[PDB]
């Protein structure tokens, strides 16, 4: 195995496998020469991402697996634009450029772990920045290292044309809904670990560019130009969402979104620190914050807001609040509420495409 | 109790303050003094005291206590732009008032705060902060962190003639810069600034343009702007003799660019020992040639062509110790002079023997 090249080109699909890179092999990223073709592969075990080269002077093919942030940090150290020479002498990678020489320890290719790559039932192409949006506004909501295995990740939901995200902690809930002309077939659900889709969010940068999707029962897969990402999906049934979204709520709220979110934080900062509870006292024209702690320390907060009816006392997790706001991109924002144990939906002002829910506390 | 200050105003102090507090709990809380038309606060850490003061508008009724310094900062800091806050004292508490936010803070009182008792010491002068900085940063890498030789964790600050020098060293390794500041002194004075207290201090002198005033004393060591008077500690024990540790019999002098050597070492460093970090030196006429290894058997060589005529050297350094040196050095060429593989490198600028570095070297 041997080749030449820029040490720009290397660079960046260098740089992307290493995002994903414990047994020691996984450390390592997966070089393969096959023609004028340089793949560069690095997996987690849940997460497989492959990077793509192409090589310009004659090369010797072959395939090899080398440390990845070793080969990554000693490529960006290099001088710009300069040349490197890459070959695999008695398992060692010799790495040449201007005179600057590296010997790299080597593990074999046979023993970096594959993928079943399977066609899958489904597949379309989608906008980077559909998917993207997707994914940014709701992947707050997904639980952390909880032991129901399917909270722990976004469900992806193919249905009429509608490509769908949700993710809850089951506590809160997000959910967004894009018309994304699929096809129609029967209804296709994916739960993507957390993991794996914020990564895969982090990776779809290409504004005016496309992504194509393949679902499948065990995997998913995304493929650009510049890369391939394969995912391991959660084995189990999301929950039915549709029931934890509240219905039938009689008093219906608009305020100004960014003065609810200043006075959410201010008064976070005196709410408990594990807890975060907040207290809501809501009546004509009118929204009171308040927030205690064990301390006795105290914050209160009188906000105007668009609001006629009945008087209604309820406890929030501020911090759900916060992570709804920070998402909503309208100037206002409607909140549905119903009495104090029934749960809170959120929507931007006009639209109903993104919609959250937020359950309450007992005050 | 009871004064009204504008949020920016009370802001810049309370940040500063805040810097300091780190457990007891009155050490966590700020001090809050009205003397008159003076709102002080006061930050410690039982090394370190700094000081704040800002002048009050209208009127002000007087009394002093301690509340918690982030909680007051984070209240401060995340009211509306501009605002004036109402601040005072109601049966063991702070009220906060802002526009319609009210917050209520628990106090603890004056009395627990502990109070640093400030003599005029042996020594005052002022000086230019950048100039103060400047000492301080060319020189704060080499401090030992967390030695058993007290004196190590520190720097050492010294008048002798007209000159202000620091001296810092963990025994492994030493940087010294001298600069004239045309002090009338009629002894040598010396100082060891403790390393919290030291790096704190260069972080407040931020006035490029500005001045400090400088007391040493027996016990203390105190730094005063219109901004905040800083009150250190200063560690008990005799800093060693330094002028000792300096290499006097270097007969190989050699001249590089310091940027091609720093980029060179960074490079090798990557697949040096990362624990050890060493480096070979193999020096020949106008030759330098750099290898690392480390355990896994990998290996970096580079060589950079430098001024250099005499002998062949081959010489051990810490790679880390090198990089350390030659991120201060201002100039565009760095200055070595080396004699022996036993015996230690010394460092300067280009043009300059105001500042000046000694390392070891290894094996």
């Amino acid at each position: 195995m041997h080749f030449t090249i820029q040490r720009e080109a290397l660079l960046k699909p260098l740089q992307l496998v290493a995002g994903v890179v414990t047994l020691p092999v996984l450390s390592n990223v997966l070089l393969v020469v096959e023609g004028q073709q340089l793949s560069l592969t690095g997996t987690d075990l849940e997460v497989e991402l492959v990077g793509r080269v192409v090589l310009e002077d004659a090369a010797e093919p072959g395939e090899i697996t080398v440390p990845a942030r070793k080969l990554m940090d000693i490529c960006k150290s290099l001088p710009n634009d300069v040349l490197i020479d890459i070959r695999v002498e008695e398992q060692k990678l010799l790495v040449k450029a201007g005179r600057s020489r590296f010997t790299l320890s080597t593990l074999p290719a046979n023993d970096f772990p594959t993928v079943e790559e399977g066609p899958g039932s489904l597949n379309f192409s989608i906008a980077q920045s559909k998917l993207r949006r997707l994914i940014d506004r709701t992947s707050f909501a997904m639980a952390q290292q909880d032991v129901r295995y399917y909270l722990n990740g976004m469900l992806l939901e193919v249905n009429g044309g509608t490509l769908r995200s949700v993710a809850t902690d089951g506590h809160r809930l997000a959910m967004c809904s894009l018309d994304a002309q699929i096809p129609s077939q029967d209804r296709h659900q994916v739960i993507v670990p957390r993991k794996g889709i914020l990564e895969l969010a982090r990776l779809l940068t290409e504004q005016d560019g496309e992504v194509g999707i393949v679902l499948g029962q065990h995997h998913i897969r995304a493929t650009t130009g510049e890369f391939t990402f394969t995912s391991k999906l959660v084995d189990g049934k999301f929950p039915d969402y549709e029931r934890v979204l509240p219905r039938g709520g009689d008093k219906l709220v608009v305020g100004d979104r960014q003065q609810l979110r200043e006075a959410f934080s201010r008064t976070a900062i005196l709410s408990n620190e594990k807890y975060r509870g907040i207290r809501l006292q809501l009546s004509n024209g009118l929204l009171k914050i308040q927030a205690n702690n064990p301390e006795q320390e105290e914050a209160e907060e009188e906000v105007q807001v668009e609001y006629n009816g009945g008087n209604l006392e309820i406890g929030f997790n501020v911090s759900y609040l916060l992570d709804v706001l920070g998402v909503i991109g309208t100037e206002q924002v409607r909140f549905i509420l119903s009495d104090s144990n029934s749960s809170a939906l959120v929507h931007e002002a006009d639209n109903d495409d993104s919609a959250y829910v937020v359950m309450p506390m007992r005050l």
